[PDB]
């Protein structure tokens, strides 16, 4: 499959997707690409981001399919990874990904963390996995970001000063997406 759109799945919280963080700027930049689309919608259950709510929304309302690049931020990165356990997607770009509820009640209530990660299913369903992470992220232990990188064999873009990626512009992400639009050579991953 060749990629036809990106979908931004944001972090949890009530910020309007179009005007909060980098989502709107990235959408606008991607929409400059001739023939390309970028969907970004306010999510149902935006505060707790329940798996049982976000994943059906991603399927039916964001139309996430084998021609989609899913760009997931924080809770949205988590949702992207669970989505890829059961759906083929073109690529996933994970910004501030992690693996556990980090002892947070709102994270636990999401349902994303109540069983192990099906890393092999994700790798099988998604041929291109790119990851952004920052060592100074105030929410995430580096070890959990590293766990995602190791288990999904991601192409890791490791920064020291981006925190939880909450700035308004994100050029490095545009570059990544444009690189994926060329349908780059498949890299060797380990499938079990
Ligand atoms: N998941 C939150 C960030 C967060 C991570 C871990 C614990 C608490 C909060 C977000 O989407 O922004």
């Amino acid at each position: 499959a060749s990629p036809s759109k990106a979908v931004i799945v944001p972090g949890n919280g009530g910020g309007d997707v179009t005007t909060h963080g980098w989502y709107g700027w990235v959408k606008k930049e991607l929409e400059k690409i001739p023939g390309f689309q970028c969907l970004a919608k306010n999510m149902p259950d935006p505060i707790t981001a329940r798996e049982s709510i976000w994943l059906p929304f991603m399927e039916t309302e964001l139309h996430c399919d084998e021609k989609t690049i899913i760009i997931g931020h924080s809770s949205g990165a988590i949702a992207a990874m669970r989505y890829a356990e059961t759906h083929r997607v073109y690529a996933i770009v994970l910004v501030s990904a992690y693996t556990s509820d980090l002892g947070d009640e709102n994270e636990r209530a999401s349902g994303y963390f109540t069983r192990p990660w099906q890393w092999e299913k994700i790798k099988a369903n998604c041929p291109y996995i790119v990851q952004f992470g920052s060592t100074d992220d105030p929410f995430l232990p580096w070890k959990e970001q590293q766990e995602v990188a190791d288990r999904l064999e991601t192409k890791l873009h490791k920064f020291t000063d981006c925190g939880h990626f909450q700035n308004t512009e994100f050029h490095e992400l545009i570059t990544v997406v444009k690189s994926l639009l060329k349908v780059p050579a498949l890299e060797h991953h380990h499938h079990h």
